């Protein structure tokens, strides 16, 4: 029924856009008439501003999203994004600390509610637009389905919208109204029996566990001999790479150089971005981010440690090579698994380099935009 989204400037689930179509719901939108009251909580809760800098408050997220956020739809691993990656993932270019909001319970001091953005240029369709980037919802597993999800999404596009920004990017894995695309994501095991163990993968009487080992067993050789952690001085080369790569994209983020040294340089255990320099200039990059996923009450292993891969782009190799080299050193950095979505040039590389499908897929949404939907090898964009 979407009571709460079908209030709100999205698609209804039966709409189709033809490509004429690019524009907002609603336009015309002034400052002047955003409403500068907070939205009302539920009796006993209070909206509270975090302060991700802080180590204390970052803490707090941190505790909140380890034991209430996103779960496998198996209920077996829950992601357990790290402090140090929040601290990366909520402080680039321009952000505002007033878009990271939490919801504390006032009777005991404690964060049971927390939503966030930050502002970043998209382009949709050859229009480029500035948007918030949301993610990070979680409401407390003892207060789930008191319809505390509408209130947080209302009062952070109240917060956008005070900074004359009227559109928004966001994916889930569940369904809402209404995707502009929808990608699954794939996994290629590095670590083996470990996967086997925990039961993200399995094994059959043709395939043994020597014989699961050998088929995914990588060579410790990169294809692309002298890929080298990104440092600053690649900064100017890699804007250039990437931004001339995703321009063929139907959605992509445009960023500025300050925005390729937040988003690229190298944080041990958060993001890892290799390059390929060849007569001073930058022809080849691979880059992919750490998310490790608690694994729900195991006795030998407590975390799975997943690299997700982010933006990859060569001109000196094929791109199967490319990825073949990610994986390589997902490995090197002591990940057990790497995982991609079938967006850009991904999914022609998932056969031959042995990745598994993964169960259901991630939406990509837009807020307050009408356009027309598109096959995810055309998306060129990844959230965290
Ligand atoms: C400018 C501008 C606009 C700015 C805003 C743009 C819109 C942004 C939307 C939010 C995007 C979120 C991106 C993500 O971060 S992804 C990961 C979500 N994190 C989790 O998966 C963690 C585990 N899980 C939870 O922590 C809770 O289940 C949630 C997700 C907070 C939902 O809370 P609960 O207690 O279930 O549900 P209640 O409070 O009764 O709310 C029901 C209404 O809510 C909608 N909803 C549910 N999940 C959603 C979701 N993931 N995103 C958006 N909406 C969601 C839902 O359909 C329904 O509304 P209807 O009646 O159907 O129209
Ligand atoms: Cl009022
Ligand atoms: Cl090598
Ligand atoms: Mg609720």
């Amino acid at each position: 029924d979407y009571k709460f989204w079908y209030t709100q400037p999205v698609p209804k689930i039966n709409d189709e856009f033809n490509e004429s179509v690019n524009e907002p719901f609603i336009s015309d939108n002034k400052v002047e008439d955003v409403r500068k009251d907070e939205y009302k909580l539920p009796p006993g809760y209070s909206w509270y501003v975090c302060d991700v800098k802080d180590e204390k408050d970052r803490s707090e997220i941190y505790t909140l999203l380890t034991d209430n956020y996103v779960e496998d739809d198996d209920n077996i691993f829950r992601f357990n994004y790290s402090a140090e990656f929040l601290l990366w993932a909520l402080t680039s270019p321009n952000y505002l600390k007033t878009w990271h909001i939490g919801v504390k319970y006032d009777a005991s001091n404690k964060l049971i509610g927390f939503i966030s953005a930050i502002p970043t240029d998209i382009c949709i369709h050859k229009r480029t637009i500035k948007m918030a980037e949301v993610n990070f919802l979680c409401v407390h597993k003892t207060l789930r389905s008191k319809r505390l999800a509408p209130v947080l999404i209302k009062e952070i596009t109240r917060r956008i919208n005070l900074e004359n920004i009227w559109q928004a990017i966001y994916t889930a894995g569940v369904y809402l109204p209404k995707p502009v695309s929808d990608a699954r994501y794939y996994h290629r095991s590095i670590n083996v029996k470990k996967l086997i163990e925990i039961g993200f993968s399995s094994l059959n009487s043709r395939l043994t566990m020597s014989r699961a080992i050998k088929l995914y067993r990588v060579e410790d050789t990169l294809n692309i001999k002298n890929m080298r952690l990104m440092k600053k001085k690649d900064v100017e080369g890699v804007h250039k790479l990437l931004g001339s790569y995703l321009e063929q994209f139907n959605l992509y983020a445009v960023f500025t150089k300050e925005e390729i040294a937040h988003w690229f340089l190298p944080i041990e255990n958060v993001i890892y971005t290799y390059v390929n320099e060849e007569n001073g200039k930058i022809k080849d990059m691979i880059s992919f981010y750490s998310l490790p996923s608690q694994i729900l009450g195991n006795d030998k292993y407590s975390t799975l440690n997943a690299a997700y891969s982010f933006y990859n782009v060569t001109t000196t190799a094929t791109f199967k090579q490319l990825m073949q080299d990610a994986i390589l050193l997902a490995k090197r950095n002591n990940f057990d698994v790497f995982n991609a979505l079938e967006v850009m040039q991904n999914k022609s590389v998932f056969e031959d380099l042995k990745f598994g499908e993964g169960d259901g897929s991630l939406k990509y949404y837009l807020y307050n935009w009408k356009c027309a939907s598109f096959a995810p090898a055309h998306v060129g964009i990844v959230l965290l």
